[PDB]
């Protein structure tokens, strides 16, 4: 039927979802077509917060859905920079290569 | 009712559930009751693969289920040393605590 | 009519059919063209495990229908390295011969 969630603070609720680690629920939203680029109040994408939490897999679903790595939070760091902050080497490497792809 | 898995390659199936990142599957499984130590064809417990991927979240669930840490691998790689190989210092310390408890 | 396997856990599947003793089942996979050097969660090719197991005829047939002796696992160990770890001089000899043949 081509419906959409159309939820207020959809990106902020996505950041809360990443906070709760609802990986399957995140995947179902992104399969339906929810925007992972939509950030929270602090301009943090769900990719931003997931990278800050070292959620390599969850950030990878976010990347597949198109969560922007070149986007910047309220502090002005990309999700990749949040990955460097957390130190999750796997998610750090994934986030390098996804940012490099997005730069084109 | 008392239903039981009794699955063939239950060690391998557990290890693949670990490798495929099915955290909710593990939750239902630990809730259902399942040896957190069943070894695969390479004699690896589920927590072996959990630490080899540095899955501090999922490995923690196996630790909660009481996953064996002292048990080594076909190469001498205990899941504690698997976490060391991955580089998850947090998981290294967690598995170190569990293994030091398991010494007795 | 153009069928295929499309099975997941292909590395698990191959390593197990070699290990469980149903190498005829493995041969039936190879009849369909299933690549023995399929992806594994630990990068364990079936011949790795088989050579380190101590059985010969099973790894023998597996490598007979094709294999990768120079394939590395997640530790970088080759099936020949696993034969060396097991010290299976018969497996070591066969695997060295196939390794040289492959490298050629």
């Amino acid at each position: 039927e081509g419906a959409s969630f159309n939820l207020e603070d959809s990106g902020n609720f996505l950041c809360t979802t990443v906070a709760k680690g609802d990986s399957d629920f995140l995947k179902r939203l992104l399969s339906s077509g929810m925007n992972p680029n939509s950030e929270d109040y602090d301009h943090r994408t769900p990719l931003h917060v997931a990278a800050s939490e070292g959620l390599f897999l969850m950030a990878k679903m976010l990347v597949e859905a198109g969560a922007s790595v070149i986007s910047k939070d309220r502090w002005g760091n990309s999700p990749l920079d949040e990955a460097r902050l957390c130190g999750n080497k796997k998610l750090i490497k994934l986030l390098e290569d996804v940012k490099n792809a997005q730069s084109s």
